[PDB]
């Protein structure tokens, strides 16, 4: 896990 993919699932969402 890591935040680049933590915020793809909201930011890019």
């Amino acid at each position: 896990k890591m935040v680049n993919e933590a915020l793809v699932r909201q930011g890019l969402a």
